[PDB]
């Protein structure tokens, strides 16, 4: 076990700073999971709203309970981001002034769901945020062609050397069942010298890559973020905190490029020494921030 048994908002205090709750504004957070920062911004806005939404039920259900004495301020939805603008009108709500993205897995993705989300432990290859959908971990690994799974584990593993070597060991593997099998696979992949260079566990970004592919996590991000600004009123802020560096070079250049956003952050704001240490899930952690002009 390496994440904490508590789960804990990811730089609380630089969401609350960039996204500025006060008065009453309506507050947009894009991946509410187990309700970590809506709760933070509900303590520290009286007279605020929050749209908390996201795909996975599960954690809806806590995000709902930890949420119990905010409930006549803050409403949950199941829906992705993606159609976030529409479950706003269907709300009779057009524009918000704050939206809120945290790009990682919760607490309780990562240790109580036993959906192999990491490898802690013996568990099944699932790594669906939403059970619904009908692509799982284990029919990835086993079914795509080799070479589309080494496209995945370089572009969103960031495997930049090993990617085709990992690609061949999983094939190498089928079928694959549980994480332990997963982690064989990229063992078997990467030299001796290599696991023990790494700072971070060897399968960590092999993990990523299958789960960001499972969840369309790359193509939400960005389609979403071709938009989001029409969702903001006059004066309003979009802060993304991201655990990935292509997710973050995504946040950055949109905010950038777009002619309707100030970036606020030109760069990226990262989490205390302590933080990190104290809350594993803040590991990798850039928050972006924007404001609609
Ligand atoms: N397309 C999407 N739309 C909405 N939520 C999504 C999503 N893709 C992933 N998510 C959710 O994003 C969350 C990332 S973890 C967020 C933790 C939350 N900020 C807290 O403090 O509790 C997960 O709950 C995941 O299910």
């Amino acid at each position: 076990r390496k994440y904490s048994q508590r789960h804990i908002p990811v730089m609380v205090r630089e969401v609350i700073e960039f996204l500025k709750p006060e008065d009453e504004k309506i507050i947009l957070d894009c991946t509410v999971g187990e309700g970590g920062h809506s709760r933070a911004i509900l303590e520290h806005c009286p007279g605020c709203r929050i749209i908390g939404i996201d795909v996975d039920s599960e954690v809806l259900r806590i995000a709902e309970e930890k949420l119990k004495e905010f409930s006549d301020r803050v409403s949950l939805f199941k829906v992705s981001y993606r159609e976030a603008d529409f479950l706003l009108k269907t709300l009779g709500i057009e524009k918000v002034d704050g939206i809120l993205m945290d790009l990682g897995v919760s607490t309780y993705q990562l240790k109580g769901e036993n959906r192999g989300f990491t490898f802690e432990r013996e568990e099944p290859l699932d790594m669906r945020m939403d059970l619904e959908s009908e692509v799982t971990a284990q029919k990835v690994l086993n079914e795509l062609p080799e070479e589309e799974l080494a496209r995945i584990i370089f572009e969103y593993g960031e495997e930049k050397r090993f990617a085709r070597r990992i690609a061949r060991k999983i094939v190498e593997n089928r079928p694959l069942n549980t994480t332990l099998d997963l982690v064989k696979a990229v063992r078997e992949a990467l030299p001796s010298y290599e696991i023990r260079r790494r700072k971070r566990h060897f399968a960590t970004k092999t993990f990523q890559a299958i789960r960001i592919y499972v969840n369309r996590e790359l193509e939400n991000l960005k389609e979403f973020l071709k938009k989001a600004e029409d969702l903001l009123n006059p004066g309003g802020r979009i802060v993304v905190i991201s655990f990935h560096s292509l997710e973050d070079r995504i946040v950055k250049e949109t905010f950038r490029n777009s002619k309707k956003l100030r970036i606020l952050t030109e760069k990226p704001v990262r989490p205390s020494e302590e933080e990190i240490r104290e809350n594993p899930r803040a590991r990798s952690g850039r928050l972006r921030a924007a404001e609609r002009i």
